[PDB]
């Protein structure tokens, strides 16, 4: 009862009645009552600042609102915007949804997983199944433009370029934001006459390739770097690739590159002479941290040679390999701080003061009849499920699997498969581990409420007291929870959002963890919410 006509906003064929263009400030964590980015903001972190829900009443949390989404691998994310919630489903169907209510607003359905869309100025952006770069108008879900170039996590947009990688069975592209224009093209395999071509063992240019799904990007906005990671080459046996003895250049690379042209500022290969599909493509944080690598932390495999022992310095940091080892260096100059293993990984035999990887030959598959008893998995140790940050205690905190395989099973002398780490960023001691039956297999969020979010193959959403680890909320999805979380606030009530509902890794971990009801089905955005 407004007028005497019924006002209505038919779902699904509706516009948003308020859009505000997303600017790089939101996109830097500008604004805690959104989540406009992947990992909540271009630094990486996937934190909320938002902080009603906290230890002492996260018991409360009950279910706000849930909606369905497209059947398939449902690996995706909330994402948040001044009240409606952005949603990349399986399919290439995209929603817009009021993040109070649950409505559906409108829905763009194309003609798998998708980890994101991103936002920028008055455009929604994703990367679709056939390889075309698209933007449709926020507002309304209709298609502004798309471009075919020739991905599942999904692109970020930096000052008008979206940026996108490729996944490759391979490169990263810039594209004009509004026009769609493609900006510039990045690719990793040297040929013959650039430096790093010996690395692949005399294998002929044209019988190279590179598979693995592309990663997470991050960015600084003060430095104006991008960030991302190459994966490695394809088959996994470097027998089969005909590249023995290779260290393979331009594979399993973190690169720093200017948005506007691609240009590449600096790198660092973290795994050389990849052997084990460790796809060192996953997020890496931009963070500031006092620099104070503590040499006999567990697990650490080197300090460098001259680390800026005491000094304040913005670093990108993290895990980027399935393999398990964080890193650390120096955000502008990409000079090698440390690093250090965290869950068992026999691919790796050390890293030197300069971080040059020696890989362990004795994982390398030459005889056949030989037992090659690697660790972690192709599935990790890490995956793409990604690490969040707690600024408050300097925590990076990072979701593991406690595996091994014969080159599925639990690592030597763990019983528990789902591992979460949370490591001092400053020192590389690991101050909590929290660790359960069943695989997680889930990205993080963390609070500044003090609370850590993760799922688990067998369908439990957790709250995590940031400061122990300890469990200190749960609840139960009708599936693996197998998708981002994510928090943003309306009308002052903080909301967490999950997308659930089970992903290819669900079933590998059914198979190893018997014992846990670990399921697919009900592929769903599940919100919760204080009463
Ligand atoms: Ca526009
Ligand atoms: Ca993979
Ligand atoms: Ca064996």
């Amino acid at each position: 009862a407004d007028g005497a006509a019924a006002e209505t906003a038919a779902p699904g064929q509706s516009a948003i009645e308020n859009f505000q263009p997303v600017t790089a400030e939101d996109l830097a964590g500008g604004n805690a009552a959104n989540w406009p980015i992947l990992r909540g903001n271009y630094q990486g972190w996937g934190y909320t600042q938002l902080d009603q829900i906290n230890k002492d009443n996260v018991g409360q949390l009950q279910l706000a609102w849930a909606r369905t989404m497209e059947p398939g691998s449902n690996e995706g994310s909330a994402i948040a915007y001044n009240g409606v919630v952005f949603l990349g489903n399986a399919n290439d169907v995209v929603q817009a949804i009021d993040g109070k209510t649950g409505n559906l607003i409108w829905e763009y359905r194309r003609k798998a997983a998708k980890r994101s869309i991103a936002l920028f100025g008055d455009k929604v952006y994703f990367v679709s199944w056939d390889n075309f770069v698209v933007a449709l108008d926020a507002k309304t879900g209709k298609l502004a433009w798309e471009t075919n170039r020739g991905n599942s996590s999904g692109p970020i947009v930096v000052d008008g370029v979206v940026i996108a990688g490729s996944t490759c069975q391979c490169y990263v592209t810039g594209t004009d934001a509004e026009s769609g224009e493609e900006l510039w093209r990045n690719t990793f395999i040297p040929r013959p006459g650039e430096e790093g071509d010996d690395t692949w063992g005399g294998a002929p240019y044209e019988n190279r390739w590179m598979t693995g799904a592309w990663g997470q990007i991050t960015y600084d906005p003060e430095l104006d770097l991008v960030y991302y990671g190459s994966t490695g080459a394809g088959p996994a046996s470097e027998v089969q690739r005909g590249t023995e003895g290779g260290t393979l250049a331009g594979t399993n690379t973190r690169f720093a590159v200017k948005p506007k042209t691609g240009e590449v500022v600096w790198k660092h290969q973290t795994l050389p002479r990849d052997n084990w599909d460790s796809e060192c493509t996953f997020e890496m944080m931009v963070v500031s941290t006092t620099v104070n690598p503590d040499a006999g932390a567990d697990g650490m495999m080197s300090v460098g040679a001259n680390v800026p022992r005491g000094e304040t310095r913005k670093v990108l940091t993290g895990v980027p390999c399935k393999t398990g080892v964080a890193w650390q260096f120096d955000a502008e100059t990409g000079d090698y701080f440390w690093s250090k293993a965290t869950v068992e990984q026999n691919s790796i035999a050390s890293i030197d003061d300069k971080g040059l990887v020696t890989v362990n030959e004795d994982m390398i598959l030459k005889e056949p009849g030989k037992d090659y008893n690697y660790c972690p998995t192709f599935l990790g140790g890490r995956d793409w499920p990604s690490a969040g940050y707690l600024p408050k205690s300097n925590l990076y905190v990072i979701p593991l699997s406690n595996a091994c395989y014969d080159l599925v099973k639990l690592a030597p002398g763990k019983t528990n498969m789902g591992r979460v780490d949370a490591i001092d960023v400053a020192t590389g001691a690991t101050k909590w581990s929290f660790e359960t039956e069943a695989a997680l297999y889930d990205p993080v969020m963390t609070t500044a409420g003090d609370l850590v979010f993760v799922g688990s193959t067998d369908r439990m959403f957790r709250a995590l007291d940031a400061e122990t680890g300890k469990e200190v909320w749960s609840t139960r999805l009708p599936g693996a929870i197998s998708g981002y979380t994510t928090s943003y606030s309306i009308d002052g009530r903080q909301y967490v959002a999950v997308v659930a509902g089970g992903s290819l890794g669900t079933g590998f971990f059914k198979a190893a963890v018997p014992g846990v009801d670990a399921v697919q089905g009900g592929n769903g955005i599940y919100v919760f919410a204080l009463p």
